[PDB]
């Protein structure tokens, strides 16, 4: 019966033998302390007991992550901010930041920027936070968030995983290696990446995740594409079902919320209803791109991950910044169609279609930033009139709003009552109690030393690489395929390989990657040719109201229309003005003098907004805001120098489902693989035949630009399209003999 407590400044009280918590430093035993007590009950207590402002500081979460103070060799102390925070905005949820690593030797604290911090010095600073949590006057813990920390990006001493599109490859290869089948995959993949990542976030003391995401990658031009899962709903929705099982656990609770104090790490699912299906593409982070479309009508196949996710219990669901255009109200009365404002501010959203029609019953999380910067559809409000409405659409805390003040004083005006914020304060602590923090907020700094990174561990994230590698092609020569590789030989490599480590595998290694100013050497003469390719992004040149950039008429207009609620479009999303027209330096709508934009630096990814249908290998490399590493045209010199291209092997990272384009020649390679993320001793295992591929595409890729531009945003693959798709949903080939 007994929970383990540790207490580091209240007191342990004994009762009716047993010990308890005395949190509020009166000496004696109140329901809320009392873990005996179904959780309603602790809950009803000390929403009882709490000052208006206590209540109304649950309702932030704010970034909050490790310092170092020059002078001590202390790194994970805390923050500038973590006092004001804690003792004057009364906050409890967080958002944890630092990249986890060890640190090189010479690495003192710099100047600014997020410090790298070892695991015991991250359990350190969040023991830290709880200990001044537990000072407060009430003791009540504190929730630490995350983004996603397990992924290789082509993190520091967390096991090293591939991405999540890469995991969901792994589990289709998987089922098909045993049913011959490639539907929605073999769960125990996921169960086992999220077995690891649990026990990892636990150890540190991070019991909260912004995610996973459950949006769909049903619009290939959508940057976010690199952080989903696939296109296909049906797999998502068991992807989702099994990461709560596993990261949460199986014991729900009487309010249907898979929460106990074995519950290793809570989460806040995004993005609801489901960010997949932005119009060209653009994402809601910036003006330009505040539409979602659904051409084809599967609005509710969106949020049917959210679902499965819902009824496993998840603890939180974090909506997107996104507007959804001419959208029916799902159990609606007919001609009905949703707010063409953020889904954070529509009571529709949140509390009709969320919690009313698929059950939700857990607290709603907003995306970061939707009060000052990104209250889309609410342009002229106020910032206090759009906290009001986003709490009062049903949203419980708000992410980047530090400003508790705002709360009381739109309480004090009567324009949030008493009875939304002790229904809010109500959700966020329910958690908090059935994951046993009242009991035990703490964590041993040396035990996150013995878990992070543990061998077993990285051997589970290595083995997931392996699986996830999709062989698309592997042209029969006529000495047999060329993959797997024979032993030894002359191999050129280009591309982000490790030239002793290919070495290792006993081949002589010509490298093409040379400083810029240095002869390349030819690949004449090669019996491999092993390039490693992939597209990234170059925006950060952006700027809206610049009239080079975002004000260029030669830059075309913005196809994206929202009419406001008012009938009048939304400034700059008419569907004929400048493409930076909508940000809000421009446009100057709202109560505020010169405002910054928003848009500046597309510091959060995408391309250039003119720019996002390009995904075709040979438009990129002539693209502004594109570009292919290494070089395509290098990649055509290179491939030209071997003569006989059979000779090869493309791996090609699809952040987003790049285009294989004819005009590019990568089609004429003996041999294509889609990587997600590997190490090169797990891609060098996998090519040289220690390990046969088996991944399968967890979503289509297409062959002609014309393909992405005709196809639906809210539809997985091409299959309405006129080219139609270059592999399908499903596709991957294995080594035979
Ligand atoms: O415009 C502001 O910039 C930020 C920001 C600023 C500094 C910094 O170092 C990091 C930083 O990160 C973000 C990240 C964002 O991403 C969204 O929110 C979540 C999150 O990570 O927080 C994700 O889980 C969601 O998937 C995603 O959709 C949004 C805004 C900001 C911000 C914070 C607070 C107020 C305003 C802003
Ligand atoms: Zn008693
Ligand atoms: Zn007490
Ligand atoms: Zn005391
Ligand atoms: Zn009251
Ligand atoms: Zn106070
Ligand atoms: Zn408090
Ligand atoms: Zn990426
Ligand atoms: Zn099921
Ligand atoms: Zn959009
Ligand atoms: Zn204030
Ligand atoms: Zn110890
Ligand atoms: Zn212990
Ligand atoms: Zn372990
Ligand atoms: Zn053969
Ligand atoms: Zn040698
Ligand atoms: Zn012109
Ligand atoms: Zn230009
Ligand atoms: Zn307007
Ligand atoms: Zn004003
Ligand atoms: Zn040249
Ligand atoms: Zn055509
Ligand atoms: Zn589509």
């Amino acid at each position: 019966e007994q929970p383990e407590l540790e207490a580091r400044v209240k007191e342990i009280i004994e009762v009716d033998g047993y010990q308890f918590r005395d949190l509020n430093d009166n000496g004696e035993l109140d329901p809320y302390e009392d873990w005996r007590l179904p959780t309603p009950e602790r809950v009803a207590d000390l929403v009882g007991q709490m000052s208006l402002v206590e209540k109304s500081g649950l309702m932030l979460i704010n970034t909050l992550n490790a310092a170092c103070d020059p002078q001590t060799g202390e790194f994970g102390v805390l923050p500038a901010q973590a006092d004001n925070y804690i003792n004057t905005q009364h906050m409890h949820r967080f958002v944890f930041r630092n990249v986890v690593d060890v640190r090189a030797e010479g690495v003192e604290c710099t100047g600014t920027g997020t410090p790298v911090v070892s695991p015991a010095e991250a359990a350190t600073f969040t023991n830290a936070v709880q200990e001044m949590s537990e000072a407060t006057r009430l003791g009540i813990p504190s929730l630490f968030k995350s983004n996603a920390r397990n992924h290789i990006d082509p993190a520091g001493a967390f096991s090293a995983f591939p991405k999540e599109a890469g995991i969901a490859a792994a589990a289709l290869g998987e089922q098909a290696r045993r049913t011959g089948e490639a539907t929605t995959g073999d769960m125990s993949v996921v169960a086992d990446f999220a077995d690891v990542m649990g026990e990892e976030w636990a150890s540190i003391g991070l019991r909260g995740m912004y995610g996973y995401m459950a949006d769909l990658s049903t619009e290939p031009r959508w940057y976010r594409t690199h952080e989903t899962f696939t296109e296909d709903a049906y797999l998502a929705a068991e992807i989702m079902e099994t990461l709560v099982q596993t990261l949460q656990g199986e014991e729900l609770t009487d309010n249907g919320l898979a929460l106990s104090p074995q519950t290793r790490v809570a989460l806040t699912l995004k993005h609801f209803p489901g960010g997949g299906p932005q119009e060209l593409g653009l994402d809601p982070h910036y003006a330009f791109g505040k539409a979602q479309v659904y051409p084809a009508g599967r609005f509710e196949e969106h949020f049917l991950p959210f679902q499965a996710a819902i009824d496993a219990g998840v603890s939180s669901i974090m909506p997107y910044y996104g507007v959804p255009v001419d959208v029916p109200v799902v159990g609606g009365e007919p001609g009905e169609t949703y707010p063409h404002t953020g889904f954070a501010f529509s009571d529709s959203i949140v509390n009709g279609l969320l919690r009313d029609q698929l059950g939700f019953t857990g607290y709603v999380n907003s995306a970061t930033g939707i009060i000052n910067d990104r209250a889309w559809g609410l342009e002229g409000n106020t910032v206090p009139e759009r906290v009001a409405a986003a709490i009062n659409g049903g949203t419980d805390t708000l992410s980047g709003f530090s400003d508790v003040s705002v709360i009381t004083d739109l309480y004090e005006a009567d324009l949030i009552s008493e009875e939304r914020i002790d229904l809010a304060a109500e959700r966020l602590l329910e958690p908090l109690f059935d994951m046993g923090l009242f009991e035990n907020p703490y964590v041993d700094p040396d035990v996150a030393t013995a878990t992070v990174g543990a061998d077993d561990h990285r051997a589970v994230g290595l083995d997931l690489q392996r699986k996830s590698l999709v062989l698309l092609q592997n042209e029969e020569t006529d000495e047999g395929p060329v993959l797997p590789l024979k032993e030894g030989g002359d191999v050129y490599i280009l591309g982000d390989f490790t030239e002793e480590t290919v070495e290792s595998y006993g081949y002589e290694v010509t490298n093409g990657n040379v400083a810029e100013g240095e002869e390349r050497p030819s690949a004449a003469g090669s019996d491999y040719v092993l390039i490693s390719m992939t597209a990234k992004t170059n925006a950060g040149d952006y700027v809206s109201d610049d009239p080079s950039l975002g004000l260029n008429p030669d830059h075309g207009t913005n196809p994206s229309v929202i009419i406001g609620d008012d009938g009048e479009p939304l400034p700059g999303l008419d569907g004929q003005s400048l493409w930076g027209a909508a940000d809000v330096c421009v446009h100057k709508e709202g109560h505020e003098e010169n405002p910054s934009c928003t848009d500046n630096r597309l510091r959060f990814g995408g391309a250039y907004p003119w720019e996002s249908s390009i995904l075709d290998f040979t438009g990129m490399e002539a693209a502004e805001s594109w570009e292919v590493v290494p070089s395509l045209e290098t990649i055509q010199e290179v491939m030209a120098e071997v003569e006989d291209p059979s000779k090869v092997i493309l791996h090609v990272y699809f952040r987003q489902p790049y285009v294989l384009d004819e005009e590019s020649g990568l089609r004429d390679a003996g041999a294509i693989l889609a990587g997600f993320g590997m190490t090169d001793t797990a891609l060098m295992d996998v090519l040289t035949g220690a390990y046969a591929p088996q991944g399968k595409l967890p979503f289509a890729l297409a062959g002609t630009r014309e393909a992405i531009i005709e196809q639906d945003s809210d539809r997985p693959g091409y299959d309405e399209t006129e080219d139609g798709a270059l592999y399908p949903f499903g596709y991957g080939l294995t080594y035979e003999d």
